[PDB]
């Protein structure tokens, strides 16, 4: 019938820019760096690049301040290079899509420091400016970044808001005049090309009428809390009506604390909203109310998450996947096993797994080579503003010690996918000639791209494979997905399937040997691929051998 869209069968890369690659010594990545590398990631077969905020920023929050909408942050570089990186995508048949960080702005906007100089001022309402109360805060909300969540300002007497940092207040979606700046400032981007825009905290936009406190159920979960805004909706079509119309561009939010069943009505088709889903109840399956304490899960719950998170796309949604992001640990650490001896089968097998997915998958910079977590050993290691709020609102009150902080965030921060791309072993492993602004993971000797680029057996080999394999196989992006069994604790096994044609993908979450025996009825036609494999099995097999960490995808008949 009708075609897929690019974006449902594509394979994209996410670029966080800061850590990517330096071309002048200062220790930071660059538009120059990332332009100068496009054919190492239209070698891998990547489709399109989502690049983390490029825009003028006094980078409190790495880009997500933000200061100017139209100009580019002085650390990546000029509106011409933004230009020229654009221009050499093109050349090579890539798309870009850029971050849209429009739930708050920095305080260093002219918007702000307009908005803060008088109760009378023409944008005062562009953000939230409320009384206190009983000599406190306006109420009881709290920030991701530590402490309350409203900041006073001695200049009017008054308290603004802020989800995040004291430097990110929050925009005023309620006010139309602020909408439509909004509005007018995406097409200043849409109109230079970009390809799709992937939306911050896209569900935090509307606010609760009254600001009333939180119940303290709600304070145990406040993220998803702000999501539940009576206007989210109607403000997302609204946007989608007066911009997104008007273009080719494809949408993608982060919906971060919203509840999976609320979903469906950011992204199916018909109601006009968003194109495609980030979703987090996997990436935080294993996550702690408190965001940076952990609980052990298990492959039951992994696949299962996974199961309800595809159920809720429906035949009208499509969802994202991905394992890692600049958000979270890497994904080798926190869904693999890292250690040593088990690193590279680990990564492949994960590979497997995100390239043979329903949904449009995401790469994570650093996941192809097997990049690891950091070896963290201080609190001051950490350059993340949000491990700072965790010190603040745990040490600081005597809930934890640092050493508790510690020992946690070292396996949950987003520090730990953010050290710098590992090129190869070079000094600080080739990503600056200078003093990286993070400190490069010690594992680059071993862990580095021009290593794994020209050995077949790597794990850059696997994933480029994997990526040929997908893009040639139409029932591996837009084929149906159905979990052969949910309860399974050690083998992931799945199905996708399309127009007749179903494949198999078998991978083993254990670092012991495993079976698979296939459902009554099916049996192995080919093999496409393995990792970490002696022998494939043999044409009319109704049962595998699997070794430790092995992953497969086969044709079945
Ligand atoms: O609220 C969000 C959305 O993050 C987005 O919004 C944040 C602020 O703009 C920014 O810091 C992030 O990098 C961006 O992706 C959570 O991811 C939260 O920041 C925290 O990480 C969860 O424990
Ligand atoms: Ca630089």
């Amino acid at each position: 019938k009708p075609g897929a869209p690019w974006w449902k069968s594509a394979v994209f890369y996410q670029v966080y820019p800061r850590s990517f690659k330096d071309t002048n010594g200062d220790g930071i990545g660059d538009f120059k760096g990332l332009t100068e590398k496009l054919d190492y990631l239209k070698g891998l077969g990547i489709d399109a690049i989502w690049i983390n905020p490029h825009y003028a920023s006094p980078n409190t929050d790495n880009g997500y301040d933000i200061s100017d909408y139209r100009e580019v942050m002085k650390e990546y570089g000029t509106m011409e290079d933004f230009d020229r990186l654009m221009a050499e995508l093109k050349k090579r048949g890539m798309r870009l899509m850029v971050d849209v960080v429009i739930n708050h702005s920095s305080d260093q906007h002219e918007w702000f420091k307009s908005s803060r100089a008088s109760k009378d001022n023409p944008y005062r309402d562009y953000y939230f400016w409320r009384d206190g109360k009983d000599g406190h805060e306006p109420n009881n909300y709290p920030s991701f970044f530590g402490g309350s969540a409203w900041e006073k300002d001695p200049v009017t007497g008054q308290y603004y808001l802020h989800y995040f940092g004291r430097q990110q207040p929050d925009l005023n979606w309620d006010t139309p005049k602020l909408r439509e700046e909004l509005y007018a400032m995406l097409r200043f981007w849409l109109d230079k090309g970009v390809s799709g825009m992937r939306f911050d905290t896209v569900a935090t936009y509307s606010k609760t009428p009254g600001f009333p406190d939180l119940t303290p159920e709600q304070m145990k979960n406040f993220a998803e809390a702000y999501t539940q805004g009576p206007n989210l909706h109607r403000y997302l079509q609204e946007m989608h009506e007066k911009v997104f119309d008007h273009y080719d561009a494809v949408t993608a939010g982060e919906i971060f604390g919203a509840p999976l069943n609320q979903v469906p009505l950011f992204i199916d088709s018909r109601r006009k909203e968003l194109d495609m889903a980030f979703t987090f109840d996997l990436i935080r399956y294993d996550r702690a109310l408190d965001r940076w304490h952990t609980i052990p899960r298990t492959l039951a719950d992994f696949r299962q998450t996974i199961d309800k998170v595809d159920a809720i796309a429906g035949e009208y949604g499509w969802n994202t996947f991905f394992l890692g992001n600049h958000d979270n640990p890497r994904a080798v650490s926190h869904f693999g096993d890292d250690r040593p001896q088990w690193r590279e089968a680990s990564a492949k097998a994960l590979a497997t797994v995100t390239l043979t997915q329903r949904g449009t998958p995401f790469i994570f910079q650093g996941d192809e080579l097997g990049m690891t977590n950091y070896p963290f050993k201080t609190l001051q290691d950490f350059d993340d503003i949000e491990v700072k709020g965790f010190f603040q609102d745990y040490v600081e009150t005597g809930k934890a010690t640092a050493e508790e902080l510690l020992t946690n965030v070292a396996l949950t921060s987003r520090d730990n996918a953010r050290t710098p791309f590992q090129w190869d072993d070079s000094a600080n492993a080739g990503f600056t000639t200078g003093k990286p602004w993070l400190k490069v993971n010690p594992n680059y000797t071993e862990i580095n791209a021009a290593r794994e680029i020209g050995d077949p057996k790597s794990v850059y080999s696997f994933y480029r494979n994997l990526i040929s394999i997908r893009h040639e196989t139409p029932a591996l992006s837009t084929g149906s997905y159905r979990d052969i069994d949910p309860s399974n604790a050690d083998v992931y096994a799945y199905t996708r399937s399309q127009d007749g044609e179903t494949y198999l993908v078998v991978v083993n979450f254990k670092a012991e040997p495993r079976s698979f025996t296939l459902p009554d009825g099916m049996h192995i036609a080919e093999t496409l691929i393995e990792s970490s494999s002696p022998a494939a099995p043999a044409a009319g097999a109704a049962s595998l051998e699997l070794q430790p960490w092995q992953s497969g995808i086969y044709k079945v008949k």
